[PDB]
């Protein structure tokens, strides 16, 4: 299976893509990153894994759909099958949604419903949980809210801030989304005729 990371950031997620994409028995390969900031660390990473990189400036076309549709671009031309969003700080169209349903997954930091939304570490201290983690999921329109994949708990200790926090759960994110990818890569999970999650 033909893979894009979609990132913003950082890019460990993606490191952790990488790590286990180059495990011989792999069923995922990574032949694209894409991000839309530029001299963020989830470029230098992909390159110096080999990886073709692109950025997608979203101050240079007038429509989310306009953009969405230059990351398109980019997925068809390099033949991808599957798309990991990791790190990706932008929303996407309905339409690039739809055209990608079933082939999107996002790595998302909490247990999924809880905390949607941008800032759930944020969240999950001003409530209190002693325990939250990531969630890996099929991208559906509504933000955070496609078919779960894999869940890792992860503990909230005393004292926790975002960093710590964001630390801790990453360690889990680095397991699950590589396991994940790794699922439907291999036709082991799909998204279902009824739109569930659908084991195989
Ligand atoms: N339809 C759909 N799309 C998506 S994308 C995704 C990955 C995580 C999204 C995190 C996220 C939560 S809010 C937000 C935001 O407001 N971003 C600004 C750009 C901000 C900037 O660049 O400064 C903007 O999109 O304009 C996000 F980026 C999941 C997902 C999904 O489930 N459904
Ligand atoms: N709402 C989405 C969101 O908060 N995504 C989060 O951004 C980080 C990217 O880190 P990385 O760039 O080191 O992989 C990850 O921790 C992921 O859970």
């Amino acid at each position: 299976a033909r893979v894009a990371v979609l990132i913003s950031g950082t890019g460990s997620n993606l490191q952790a893509l990488i790590d286990s994409t180059r495990e011989p028995n792999s069923s995922a390969q990574i032949d694209i990153v894409i991000s839309n900031k530029a001299a963020v660390a989830g470029l230098d990473k992909a390159e110096r894994a080999g990886i073709p990189t692109r950025v997608i400036n979203h101050k240079l076309y007038k429509n989310r759909v306009e953009f969405d549709s230059a990351i398109d671009l980019v997925l068809e031309e390099f033949s991808i099958d599957i798309v990991c969003l990791a790190g990706f700080m932008r929303i996407l169209s309905g339409p690039f949604v739809q055209k990608w349903n079933g082939k999107m997954l996002n790595i998302h930091p909490s247990l999924l419903p809880s905390f949607k939304g941008s800032n759930a570490h944020e969240q999950a201290l001003e409530t209190g949980v002693t325990v939250t983690g990531c969630t890996v999921h099929f991208v559906a329109e509504d933000v955070d809210a496609g078919q779960i994949i894999l869940q890792e708990a992860v503990p909230v200790k005393r004292g926790d801030t975002v960093a710590t926090l964001s630390e801790r759960v990453k360690l889990a994110e680095h397991k699950i989304f590589p396991a994940a990818l790794q699922l439907v890569a291999s036709g082991t999970v799909q998204l279902g005729e009824n739109g569930k999650i659908c084991w195989v």
